[PDB]
């Protein structure tokens, strides 16, 4: 499904996909999941927890650039492989903060998608998917694998 993600989004088939789910951090513990998938296939070894500071106020687009900047500069930093494509949940708004981290002050150039509708492109729009579609499976394998994770 990789290959038809990358050819709806325009991009070369994604072999790493990171995806962020931001839907816990307004628990009493707050947190950001991320799950890797590569090759299409979960990387579940590659899977993190990434507990959060509580969200100042309704602030979430900073949390979320927080969550970008952690993982990444790491990886940066140590020299580990980058995606080839991120995926976080959350609208425009959700999508410009991240945006201009990873351009900004990551220096990359990684195709990034918001989360079920599929919102692609700088400025992003919905991308009109077909439920039955590879692509579609493909991003819903990716969340229920996040869901899966929950007890993590």
């Amino acid at each position: 499904g990789s290959h038809m993600l990358g050819e709806r989004l325009g991009i070369p088939a994604p072999r790493r996909i990171e995806a962020f789910d931001n839907s816990n951090i307004y628990g009493a513990d707050p947190v950001s999941a991320l799950v890797v998938f590569l090759d299409g296939k979960p990387a579940k070894k590659e899977y993190r927890k990434y507990k959060v500071k509580t969200v100042a106020g309704p602030n979430d687009y900073e949390t979320m650039r927080e969550v970008v900047r952690r993982r990444y500069t790491r990886v940066l930093k140590e020299g580990l492989p980058l995606p080839d494509l991120i995926i976080i949940d959350g609208g425009k708004g959700h999508l410009s903060a991240v945006r201009d981290v990873l351009e900004n002050e990551l220096g990359l150039d990684v195709p990034l998608a918001g989360l079920s509708e599929l919102l692609a492109g700088d400025p992003p729009d919905v991308v009109p998917l077909d439920r039955q579609s590879q692509e579609f499976y493909l991003l819903q394998r990716i969340q229920d694998e996040v869901h899966r994770f929950a007890v993590m």
